[PDB]
């Protein structure tokens, strides 16, 4: 299709991921922004994947899809079948990447505060539990944050798969051929430049100075085998987060652990629930 | 068209002009090159736009191509048809913005020994003049100079026309958005993407440190109106080379000297010909 994944494509070929995320980002300044939670164009209403019990008062998990610019409302699919007649799971948008071709967020603020007030909409009134893989880790924990202060409804949880937070990204850029690769292999139509300029746009929205921290509980949910090659030398290559309530590590490696391996992130996250609640 | 033109349009709208530019420069890095002249894709066969008096030892003049993404082969039509019956007139092609897309240059050298082969061929025995204008101005002298030293045959001289070389171009910044919306005006179709990041490229090329000087005579042609609004206590607004030959004033501002006043840029060259033989 467009220039800027054939050009993403040599990118990737060329081992130069990050190198190329960073030209995504300088070029999406130039494409129409909306600032106002208001101003917003795309209808972020949760799509419902899996339906709990028929009963009370039990938390309903939120999906906040990732950043990828091949993904969307397919993300949590094979994950939410482990959930059907256990939780609810809405997975909510994310800004930009929709049909007409959608507005992009001036500042990740105003894109999460249009995703919390689609979130309060959908979940009424039960608790509200956030989950979220490797990017998607990321802003499920910027929106919890958003959702406490900004908006006086604090989840009662947050599920980190695979985070990869500022200060210890240094596996996940030493595997970045394997994530645009894996980018590639995972296409079911092209990418388009849109959601390209998207991602690279929420790439460096999330790279950025991020101090609050929510209060809810964190489940760090970890790989068990590393993306590629690594230097036992160098440390410790997982997933990581800063005081985690509970810690499971699941088998597969920053893929594989939501495909092949969905079934055991599920039973971590439903043994999870039950505890704290 | 593509993204990368709709980008530009909103960059030019919004006064970031020189901006965007640095980000086809950034972005073009991940366009396959070629690294020597034989590696060049497209073939740079310069084309006779007009011919002279059929007889001896007369210069040929030598058009080169500027950088617009809007330019091409139909860049010295109406400056050519003055020097029918006067003089030899060939465009020579600029390597990367033809056909398959075509191989970008790994360096400005690179692309003007691509060029000095081809001119050194088509021009046989005859000494050659460069003439280009604006970018191709910038680029004439580079290739004469490249001609002089690496190929050692110097041209017979060299016409710039409206040059704004490194250290002299608070106008071209001053007038930054003027020269974008004359880009957008100038099309006769949409921009392509990968011309726009050949122009990025090539306008990254020339504004990186070039300290070799042609020893050819160097004809200046200026414009005489100025392109955009310009308070005279700055300096001069005006084109600008170090010890030219000769200074020539034509009608028309930077871009309308080209065009509507073509044949007042043809006779300053045609006099000054035949003065320095």
């Amino acid at each position: 299709a467009g220039m800027f994944r054939a050009l993403f494509r040599q990118a990737v070929e060329d081992d130069r991921y990050g190198e190329f995320l960073d030209v995504l980002a300088e070029a999406s300044a130039f494409r129409p922004q909306f600032a106002s939670p208001e101003a917003c164009s795309e209808r972020l209403d949760p799509v419902l994947l899996a339906g709990g019990p028929t009963d009370e008062g039990r938390a309903v998990l939120v999906g906040c899809t990732g950043t990828a610019a091949n993904g969307g409302p397919h993300e949590f699919l094979r994950l939410s079948t482990s959930f059907q007649e256990e939780r609810d799971f809405l997975a909510v948008p994310l800004p930009g990447y929709g049909t007409g071709t959608a507005l992009l967020p001036a500042d990740l603020d105003t894109a999460l505060d249009a995703q919390a007030r689609a979130i309060l909409r959908a979940a009424g009134d039960a608790p509200v539990v956030l989950l979220g893989h490797s990017g998607g880790a990321l802003l499920a924990h910027e929106l919890a944050f958003r959702l406490e202060r900004a908006h006086g409804a604090p989840p009662a949880g947050i599920v980190l798969v695979d985070p990869y937070p500022p200060g210890h990204q240094e596996p996940i850029e030493v595997w970045s051929r394997q994530l645009g690769e894996g980018l590639f292999a995972g296409e079911l139509e092209p990418m388009s430049d849109a959601r390209l300029l998207a991602m690279g746009r929420y790439a460096r929205f999330l790279a950025g100075p991020r101090p609050g921290r929510s209060s809810a509980p964190v489940l760090l949910v970890r790989a068990s085998e590393p993306l590629g090659d690594w230097q036992e030398e160098r440390g410790d290559w997982r997933a990581h987060w800063d005081l985690p309530h509970t810690v499971a590590d699941v088998p597969g490696d920053h893929f594989t652990m939501m495909r092949d391996h969905a079934p055991a992130v599920a039973e971590a996250v439903l043994s999870w629930l039950d505890a704290i609640e």
